[PDB]
């Protein structure tokens, strides 16, 4: 066929239920994730793409960069909760893969407040138990595909999408590839 299993995505032996429709993972230390995000903007070109109806959800995870790692994750469930991640993906990208900036917990609430967050505001959040089980549900959805690689796409629970085996000569290409499998993975 024209999309085949194992080429264009591959196939969760096990499915995971209840599962978002369509589930993004990354992590700020994560070169292609900067990619994705800065260069390629996979996630606005699904979107453009995608059916209504259908709603997208982008979770970070622990396994890259050890403690700071998790604060990000902490940091991104902030982002979640006052919606504002359009406002700190991309300096929290470059500060911690461009200018090498964000080294400690404060220097992420830096970008925070560069963004124009409240201190108060974001300390609260921070330390709020509705960031804790937004963190509990970004170490869920990761744990239930056992995840061991960033980026990822995840389709129902149960399809993933496979980057490897799309043409990457011409960024363009790649992107319209990739947005166009979601929506056949959508659609299935």
């Amino acid at each position: 066929a024209q999309y085949e299993d194992g080429k264009q995505y591959t196939t969760l032996e096990k499915p995971v239920a209840g599962a978002p429709q369509v589930l993004e993972f990354f992590s700020f230390f994560c070169p292609h994730c900067y990619q994705f995000e800065e260069v390629l903007h996979i996630s606005d070109n699904v979107k453009k793409k995608l059916p209504e109806g259908v709603k997208m959800t982008k979770y970070h995870v622990n396994f890259m960069g050890g403690d700071l790692g998790k604060d990000l994750t902490q940091a991104w469930a902030v982002a979640m909760a006052l919606g504002v991640e359009d406002k700190v993906t991309v300096p929290l990208f470059e500060g911690v893969q461009k200018t090498q900036t964000i080294r400690s917990a404060s220097d992420i609430r830096d970008v925070f407040i560069n963004a124009g967050i409240k201190g108060e505001e974001y300390d609260a959040a921070w330390n709020s138990f509705v960031v804790k089980s937004l963190v509990a549900q970004q170490e869920k959805a990761a744990a239930d595909v056992q995840l061991r690689g960033v980026p990822a796409m995840f389709v129902n629970g149960k399809y993933q999408l496979n980057p490897q085996g799309m043409d990457t000569s011409n960024m363009d290409v790649f992107v319209q590839q990739y947005a166009d499998t979601v929506k056949y993975l959508s659609e299935k």
